[PDB]
């Protein structure tokens, strides 16, 4: 209940919003229903329309009009954004040539330079070039300012998700919003576009942007819109709250437009129907900064322009049923559309198999546009697990196609030509980035990055300190001129070990086995310079990863690799090595192919054994330095030390394998040499965090070996390939991966043929950041390079897509 017979007189878009049922007046009181009798007379005044003419001129004031063009209207704040360049002889700001802002340039009693954060819905990166003819104002914002050429939205990339993801910093796993519609089990209710539901604050974790500027006395525009006031009447407002009184004016203002994704729902991404929303929009930009430029803010706001994702190619007829893949298709309930959500129906159901339903949609057809994970098997780079709202069956489906439960669902619901929600990775997804104003740099293109960095930005720009996020606090300093936050390495919490030879062979019952017994005088000092870390500065180029937890470990040197041996995994947690672009690939030899050999550094009670993968008939195992590529056959025999190896699923191995004799290979004479780190990671609670000892729900069978849930490898090189990995002088280039560690390929349709159909698209499906390896595996990578550390944090961020242009 709301008594809604009160006044907005004097209160239009006013800021506290009032405790009801006394009746509101605040931008969103329409989406409760709680408006003042007077709300629309007084607050969305339309006479006479947005613009001044050249009659309005110094008029008397008629407190009707939508805005005004009267003599008083600057010392009121509610001149028509116009109102200069038509009674004044005053330039649009578009008509400008762009000056650098060297330094803030604001009124008295401005203490910090205002923020607004301009987002438009479903702007697509390409629209920048492809509707650049069509844009003057955001093309000045975007050459003038600081610009990616595109900024990865997260996943799902859906309004809310991504929405809540820019004032959050937080995966949509963090921060709750995990679609545009869900399902809660331990509240018992759901969350939909339409209706009241999603106003409840239980959906809502983490901290918003406006949350940590009330708790830090910086003041707050209101980031919510209710959907009918238009565009026109929320620029006004921003302008007229920014000529409130320093102590009741805000610092950050949020401005939301529906197009274009609106329309490109409707026409698709590139429709003749859509230069004119572009138009709309770009005018509306126009009609801000004609508005800061009469108040002299223009050179004062910071002025972020912003997308939450792109929008793709779909129409009705590329729709998959599941009703073509299962019988059972109403014990189900789907989440539809460009991803796919299952779960049962009903919950007093436990006929229900999630294992015969993936079964059921696994490479079920020659074409099919679909794949089903469970949602721990989801590639890590798209975090897209940790949440009880997310269901454990997940299909990722292909660009331009829908999934859909039966027929009837899709014509009793062509409507559409247009849609999102598809993987971050694919380009037509990807969206902008345009900072412009005193702390953005000056005419400067950045490299693109991801979406939930920018909390942390917009707190720098706002003199705040940003909660817990997802972003790498640094990673973003390149795109200002100053307000920079200084980034700290963390503090290595645990020292290594460097144990020398302390174990006779005969101490040793593993069950191993190596033909290796035969026999110089001169090379006996050499194999021990090596096991010292003479050839250390060649296989580890940027110093030793940080161990950031507590725990017991060993540094192993060796020829051709260096590792850290985890006492208590019974494994390395890293092991580093380079291969240049002139290495040999060689094959184990024949007497060798079995060959495990005990390590004299490291003793028998923290070593792995033979016997438990010989009576374990599921696992087997392989090394992390791949024997293919020793410098020597004396060298070989290292990379067969019980140290170095790791348990893997046959399945697995075959993926492994093709890696290591071939693709490294690869890579180092395409980037001229490459410097690799590879290691296990175990994460199954799937929180994409470390996991400790007591998490571990696998071990190789009658053994505390700990069995992986997923490898990564690191791979390393000079950004310019004309100097070779190991002598590099500038930026360093690097892509990364995180494969799930499993006994079946069924994630690869084409598996049945030879590695070089299928494995490589497997491990680019599963690219990484090394940040997501080093959330995952507690190590902090680059401790020792020439570069600045804002720089490598940037690498640590840097995800290779593999997407074209
Ligand atoms: C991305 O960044 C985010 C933000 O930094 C990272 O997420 C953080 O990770 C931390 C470690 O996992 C986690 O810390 C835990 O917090 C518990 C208290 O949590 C509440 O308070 C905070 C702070 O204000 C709040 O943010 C939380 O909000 C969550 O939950 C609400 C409501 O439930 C949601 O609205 C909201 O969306 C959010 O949900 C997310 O987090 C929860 C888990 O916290 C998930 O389950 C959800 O799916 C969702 O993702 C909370 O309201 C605290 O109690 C924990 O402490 C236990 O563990 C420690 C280990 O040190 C131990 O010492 C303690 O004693 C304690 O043990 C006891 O509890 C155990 C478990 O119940 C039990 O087994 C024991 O027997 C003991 O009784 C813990 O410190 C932090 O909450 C989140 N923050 C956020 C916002 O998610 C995230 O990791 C980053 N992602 C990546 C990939 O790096
Ligand atoms: O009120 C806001 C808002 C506006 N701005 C913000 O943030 C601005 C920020 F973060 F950038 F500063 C924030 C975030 C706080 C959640 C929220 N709204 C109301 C709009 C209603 N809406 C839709 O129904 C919709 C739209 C497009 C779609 N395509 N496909 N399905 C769709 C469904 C999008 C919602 C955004
Ligand atoms: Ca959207
Ligand atoms: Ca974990
Ligand atoms: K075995
Ligand atoms: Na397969
Ligand atoms: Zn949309």
């Amino acid at each position: 209940w709301t008594a809604t017979s009160g006044s907005c007189k004097g209160r239009c878009f006013e800021l506290q919003e009032v405790g009801p049922p006394d009746c509101r007046c605040d931008n969103l009181c329409k989406s409760y229903s709680s408006c003042c009798h007077d709300f629309d007379e007084l607050c969305l005044k339309t006479a006479r329309g947005w613009e001044c003419t050249k009659d309005r001129c110094g008029e008397v004031r008629n407190e009707e009009n939508a805005c005004h063009c009267s003599e008083d209207c600057l010392s009121r704040g509610d001149c028509c954004t116009n109102y200069q360049v038509v009674c004044k002889g005053e330039s649009h700001w578009v008509d400008d040539d762009c000056e650098e802002i060297k330094v803030p340039e604001c009124p008295a009693g401005f203490v910090r330079p205002p923020l607004i954060i301009f987002s438009v819905d479903g702007f697509r990166a390409s629209y920048m070039k492809k509707g650049s003819k069509v844009m003057p104002n955001i093309e000045k914002l975007r050459s003038c300012g600081t610009h990616a050429p595109y900024m990865r939205p997260v996943y799902p990339t859906k309004t809310f998700p991504n929405l809540y993801t820019l004032a959050t910093g937080l995966y949509p796993e963090s921060h709750g919003i995990v679609g545009n519609s869900m399902y809660d089990p331990v509240f018992d209710a759901s969350f939909h576009l339409r209706g009241r539901e999603k106003f409840n604050h239980r959906w809502w974790g983490g901290q918003p942007l406006w949350i940590t500027a009330t708790k830090q006395g910086v003041r707050a525009g209101t980031f919510f819109w209710s959907v009918s006031i238009p565009h026109e009447r929320r620029i006004l407002t921003i302008l007229q709250w920014l000529s409130l009184p320093d102590n009741e004016r805000p610092s950050v203002y949020a401005f939301y437009s529906e197009q274009p994704d609106f329309s490109g729902h409707k026409y698709g991404p590139f429709g003749p129907e859509m230069t004119n929303p572009l138009r709309e929009i770009d005018k509306t930009v126009g009609q801000l900064m004609d508005g800061l430029k009469q108040l002299r803010l223009h050179r004062c706001v910071n002025v972020i322009f912003v997308g939450d994702h792109g929008m793709e190619d779909v129409t009705c007829d590329r729709t998959e049923f599941l009703s073509n893949y299962l019988t059972n298709v109403d014990d189900i309930t789907l989440v539809p559309g460009t991803l796919g959500r299952i779960r049962a129906k009903s919950i007093n159901n436990s006929k229900y198999d999630p294992k015969t339903i993936i079964a059921a949609l696994t490479c079920k057809k020659p074409d099919q546009h679909f794949k089903p994970y469970m949602k721990q098997h989801l590639p890590k780079r798209l975090h897209y697990a940790n949440n009880r709202r997310i269901e454990d069956i997940h299909l990722l489906v292909d660009r331009r196609w829908h999934v859909a439960r039966k027929p009837l669902d899709v014509y009793k619901k062509c409507f559409f030509q247009g849609d999102h929600g598809f993987d971050n990775k694919v380009n037509s997804m990807q969206t902008v980035f345009v900072g412009y104003g005193p702390t953005f740099k000056y005419r400067t293109k950045v490299p693109p990055f991801e979406n939930i960095e920018l909390y942390n930005v917009m707190c720098d720009l706002l003199g705040l300190k940003p909660a817990p996020n997802n972003g790498t606090h640094g990673s973003l300093n390149h795109l200002l001129r100053t307000n920079t936050f200084r980034p700290t390495m963390p503090d290595e919490v645990s020292r290594p070990n460097y144990p020398g030879i302390m174990y006779l062979q005969s101490e040793f019952d593993l069950g191993c086995t190596c033909d290796d017994k035969v026999e110089n005088k001169l090379e006996e000092l050499n194999k021990r310079l090596h096991t010292k870390g003479s050839t250390k500065e060649r296989h580890l180029l940027y110093g030793r990863p940080a161990v950031l937890y507590r725990t017991s470990y060993d540094i192993l040197y060796h020829t051709d690799f260096e590792s850290g041996y985890s006492e208590i995994f019974l494994m390395p947690l890293w092991t580093s090595y380079t291969i240049s672009k002139q290495a040999e690939v060689s094959s184990i030899p024949e007497h060798l192919t079995n060959c495990v050999r005990p390590d004299v550094r490291v003793s028998p009670g923290f070593s792995q054994n033979c016997l438990a993968y010989k009576n374990d008939k599921q696992m087997s195992y392989g090394f992390l330095f791949p024997p293919y590529l020793s410098s020597s056959p004396e060298a070989k025999y290292d990379a067969f030390l019980v140290t170095n190896m790791v348990p893997m699923y046959p399945a697995f191995k075959r993926v492994w394998a093709y890696f290591q004799r071939v693709l490294v290979k690869k890579y180092a004479s395409e980037r001229n040499g490459v410097n690799v780190i590879s290691g296990p990671i175990f994460d199954y609670n799937y929180d994409g965090l470390r996991d400790t000892e007591d998490e571990i729900k696998q071990y190789v069978e009658g053994s505390s070996i700990p069995v992986p849930t997923h490898y990564y490898s690191i791979i390393t090189s000079c950004l310019d390939f004309t100097q070779p990995a190991d002598k590099c002088d500038g930026p360093l280039s690097v892509s990364s991966f995180i494969l799930p560690h499993r006994p079946d390929n069924d994630e690869s349709c084409n598996s049945s043929e030879d590695e070089s159909k299928w494995v490589e698209e497997l491990m680019k499906m599963h690219t990484a950041r090394v940040r997501d390896i080093e959330h995952l595996t507690g190590l902090d990578f680059y401790r020792k390079t020439s570069r600045s550390y804002s720089e490598i944090l940037t690498l640590k961020t840097y995800l290779h897509t593999y997407e074209s242009e």
